[PDB]
């Protein structure tokens, strides 16, 4: 078993594949995790998700790097054998977008928020290949997202980052929060550094209000949790301001 510092650990139910972890949240969505090895911290987890959508398969986020990222294309490859038609990535940090380049390598379209993309340069990162933009209210402007199938992707307003998104899963229960949001035992709300403490706790609430039928919210850096990660995360915002 895989035991992170940060993240949450392994259970019943998880395949190990490589380095990677994965788990079935749905017939036809699963969470990949992999793990960035901090010298002198230990590893620190980091989840997507992988959709089936009929003959093609959607990925959020990538991997912490390249190589991980690479892995959970075979692991899609062995499992579900399904060509990646598309990658969504939720802002411009290590842990969303470090595998940019094997998505490229493997000639999967990818598409980040514009604001991400114009800061990827400055994060090191690599930027995707096509730029989502917004409207006033936070949803996506549709022609940005073309063929996007179940993936309706919603910009909460700045929180953890000014360019953070989050992505609910149509036709199931599921919303993808990133790393606005942590589990509802959260002790912090992990690294402020870049983050809009003003803003912080009404984007955490606009998510909510986005996806007010999902159950199961999936995040960065914790297992899939109730919507109580949603207002937990709001609550512990709330005394940033
Ligand atoms: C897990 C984190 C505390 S670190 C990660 C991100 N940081 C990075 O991706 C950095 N490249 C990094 C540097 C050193 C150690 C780990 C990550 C960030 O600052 O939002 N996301 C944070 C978060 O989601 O709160
Ligand atoms: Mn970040
Ligand atoms: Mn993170
Ligand atoms: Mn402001």
């Amino acid at each position: 078993a895989i035991r992170p510092t940060i993240g949450q650990q392994m259970e019943t139910g998880d395949q190990r594949f490589g380095d990677l972890v994965f788990r079935q949240l749905a017939p036809n969505v699963w969470q990949h995790t992999s793990y960035l090895d901090m010298p002198g911290f230990g590893a620190v987890a980091s989840n997507g998700l992988i959709v089936r959508d009929g003959g093609r398969v959607l990925v959020v986020d990538t991997a912490w790097t390249d190589d991980q990222t690479a892995q959970i294309l075979n692991w899609i490859k062995q499992e579900i054998n399904l060509p990646v038609a598309l990658a969504v990535v939720t802002h411009a940090h290590q842990d969303k977008m470090g595998g940019m380049d094997a998505l490229h390598a493997a000639g999967i379209a990818t598409y980040a928020n514009a604001l991400s993309n114009q800061l990827a340069p400055q994060e090191g990162m690599v930027a995707a290949q096509h730029s989502l933009t917004f409207a006033a209210n936070g949803w996506v402007e549709p022609a940005t997202a073309p063929n996007f199938g179940p993936l309706k992707v919603f910009y909460p307003g700045p929180g953890h980052t000014s360019d953070n998104i989050t992505v609910g899963i149509d036709g199931t229960d599921i919303a993808f929060g990133g790393c606005l949001i942590k589990d509802s035992k959260a002790k912090s709300l992990g690294n402020l550094g870049d983050a809009d403490t003003e803003h912080y706790a009404a984007s955490a609430r606009a998510f909510g209000a986005a996806f007010p039928k999902a159950s199961m919210i999936v995040m960065s850096h914790s297992a899939p949790d109730s919507r109580a990660a949603i207002t937990h995360t709001a609550r512990m915002a709330d005394k940033l301001r």
